[PDB]
C-alpha cells in the first residue's frame, strides 16, 4: 500500500526452471555436444536476474555451472551463452516490462508475468522457448 510513483514491476528476483521447448534443436543447432544436451533437458536449473536501475544483471543456473552477465539497458555491452561463445550486443525494454535484444540472427525477448518468466528465443526458423518460476 501507498507504493509505485507511476512505475511498478521489477526484474530483481530468483526463479527456477519449469519447462522449455525446441531445447535440444535449438542446443545442437548452436554446437553443443550431446551429453551437455542431455543433462540440460532433464536437470531443471535455476534463474536469477538483479535489476540495479539503469544497470541489469544476468544468472543462469545450467546443471554443472552457473554464466554470470553485467549490462546497462541502452549502452554497448556482451552477453555469454551456455556454450561460451562471447557476443557484443545493447538491449532495450518496450515499458511493458518485456526487455528485447537481438545479436547477428537470433532475436531474444524476455517477459516478466509477476512470479512468472517467459522467455522466447527465435534463431531463424528455431524457436526456442523456457518458462522459470519466482520462489
Amino acid at each position: 500500500h501507498h507504493h509505485h510513483h507511476h512505475v511498478a514491476m521489477s526484474f530483481s528476483g530468483k526463479y527456477q526452471l519449469q519447462s522449455q521447448e525446441n531445447f535440444e534443436a535449438f542446443m545442437k543447432a548452436i554446437g553443443l555436444p550431446e551429453e551437455l544436451i542431455q543433462k540440460g533437458k532433464d536437470i531443471k536449473g535455476v534463474s536469477e536476474i538483479v535489476q540495479n536501475g539503469k544497470h541489469f544483471k544476468f544468472t543462469i543456473t545450467a546443471g554443472s555451472k552457473v554464466i554470470q552477465n553485467e549490462f546497462t539497458v541502452g549502452e554497448e555491452c556482451e552477453l555469454e551463452t551456455m556454450t561460451g561463445e562471447k557476443v557484443k550486443t545493447v538491449v532495450q525494454l518496450e515499458g511493458d516490462n518485456k526487455l528485447v535484444t537481438t545479436f547477428k540472427n537470433i532475436k531474444s525477448v524476455t517477459e516478466l508475468n509477476g512470479d512468472i518468466i517467459t522467455n522466447t528465443m527465435t534463431l531463424g526458423d528455431i524457436v526456442f522457448k523456457r518458462i522459470s518460476k519466482r520462489i
